[PDB]
């Protein structure tokens, strides 16, 4: 019962400061700019304890399915073959990415009937909200 409140299927609908996120990445100006344009609808779902998030944009559709606190593979929207470990802190998921020395942390958490996600990169935080689709 772990996630249940992160369950569900759920839609972009603000973004702040995402490009400077992105640039602080180290993604590429045609990226960002399709990226940036995105509004992915995320998908979550869990079954036993492994937990999946399905993300579907015009841009890309990409998946994760993990089991918490156990590092695996991901190949991320923007192409980075990053090393991830998602684990629950008190009621938010929190999702390391390490890749050639760097490190970002994604932060998803519900509040009121939105899931916010918060993702960091050194002094840089972008912060998307989603609501139920
Ligand atoms: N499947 C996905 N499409 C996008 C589009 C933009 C983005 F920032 C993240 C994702 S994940």
């Amino acid at each position: 019962h772990m996630c249940d409140a992160f369950v569900g299927t759920w839609k972009l609908v603000s973004s702040e400061n995402f490009d400077d996120y992105m640039k602080e990445v180290g993604v590429g100006f045609a990226t960002r700019k399709v990226a940036g344009m995105a509004k992915p609808n995320m998908i979550i779902s869990v079954n036993g304890d492994v937990i999946t998030i399905k993300s579907e944009s015009t841009f890309k559709n990409t998946e994760i399915s993990f089991i918490l606190g156990q590092e695996f593979d991901e190949v991320t929207a923007d192409d980075r073959k990053v090393k991830s470990t998602i684990t629950l802190d008190g009621g938010v998921l929190v999702h390391v990415q390490k890749w050639d020395g760097k490190s970002t942390t994604i932060k998803r958490k519900r509040e009121d009937d939105k899931l916010v996600v918060e993702c960091v990169m050194k002094g840089v935080t972008s912060t998307r909200v989603y609501e139920r689709a």
